[PDB]
């Protein structure tokens, strides 16, 4: 019932997912995604210092995936990390790693371009992963590479995820990530920034990542996730700390859109109570000692 191989090829392992999909009660397309992802987490996974430190953080919604797992969080389209070390450094050496590849699957890296942010001094990258599994195409994930800011990379947490076990591919899944503290600072300046009038902030989804956030940390002290609040509040230099929980006119509908999935979680229903639940949590945090 369980394979005792790995699969041979990409049919047979589109095919052992789509059987995994429906026996969890996930749609197949999403369960794919999520090993893509996996995968390209174990190759930045092998980038380390001479210390033997990973070189690489991952943060975002691929994060919130494998601390929540599928059935209780977002949809993860970007494979957001940051870099304790450099540049090219980190796209050669994901190069590297993803033509020695693992467990069957290899990737190329196509070539990283900057964006335009105003807070960040290194202009952080974008690229793309085509994975293969034993030759044959299999999946495409986009990667976004920032730099670190003030501690956020000080520490990591590890996690995992058995989801290529279920296929057979057994070997163990243990992917470095940003501490809460840090996404929960992050998440929180960029659903309260104001964008130049070119474009307009449309992240009423971190609302939603915001409650699940706040949710993961129980009752942990806060002093942690008020000093990295402070930290990257004071290192971008845009709004100060604490920052209003403003919701824009368009956000009702991308809010409601962000909780496609998430009817069992205890969630705000709309973005108003969204925004009152995250500006409480905001209080929450400056109030610490
Ligand atoms: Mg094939
Ligand atoms: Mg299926
Ligand atoms: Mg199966
Ligand atoms: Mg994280
Ligand atoms: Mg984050
Ligand atoms: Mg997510
Ligand atoms: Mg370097
Ligand atoms: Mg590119
Ligand atoms: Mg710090
Ligand atoms: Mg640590
Ligand atoms: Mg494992
Ligand atoms: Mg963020
Ligand atoms: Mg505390
Ligand atoms: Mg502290
Ligand atoms: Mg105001
Ligand atoms: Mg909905
Ligand atoms: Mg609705
Ligand atoms: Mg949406
Ligand atoms: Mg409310
Ligand atoms: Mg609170």
């Amino acid at each position: 019932k369980p394979y005792s191989s790995p699969p041979t090829n990409l049919r047979s392992l589109r095919d052992r997912l789509t059987q995994v999909a429906e026996r969890q009660g996930v749609v197949f397309g999403r369960l794919q995604r999520h090993v893509a992802m996996i995968v390209v987490a174990q190759f930045a996974a092998t980038l380390t210092d001479d210390t033997g430190a990973p070189l690489l953080l991952v943060k975002g919604g691929s994060s919130l995936e494998l601390r929540r797992g599928i059935p209780d969080s977002r949809t993860a389209k970007d494979f957001d990390t940051v870099a304790r070390r450099d540049i090219e450094l980190i796209h050669e050496q994901l190069a590297d790693a993803g033509e020695t590849g693992w467990e069957g699957f290899t990737a190329i890296f196509t070539a990283p371009e900057e964006i335009d942010v105003p807070g960040m001094p290194v202009k952080p990258r974008r690229f793309t992963a085509k994975l293969s599994y034993r030759g044959r195409a299999f999946a495409t994930v986009p990667i976004e590479v920032s730099s670190v800011e003030a501690g956020n990379a000080d520490q990591f947490d590890t996690l995992t995820s058995d989801a290529l076990g279920l296929v057979g591919v057994p070997a163990a899944v243990a992917v470095p990530c940003m501490t809460i503290p840090w996404q929960i600072a992050q998440k929180l300046h960029a659903v309260t920034a104001v964008l130049e009038e070119p474009k307009v902030n449309d992240r009423a989804h971190d609302l939603v990542d915001l409650q699940l956030l706040e949710g993961l940390l129980l009752d942990a002290d806060l002093m942690p996730t008020r000093s990295a609040c402070i930290a990257i509040f004071e290192a971008r230099a845009q709004h100060p700390w604490p920052p209003r929980v403003a919701t824009l006119p368009h956000w009702p509908l991308i809010y409601a859109g962000a909780l496609e999935g998430l009817d069992h979680l205890e969630l705000a229903r709309t973005v108003d109570a969204a925004a009152q639940a995250v500006q409480r949590f905001v209080a929450r945090i400056d109030r610490a000692t």
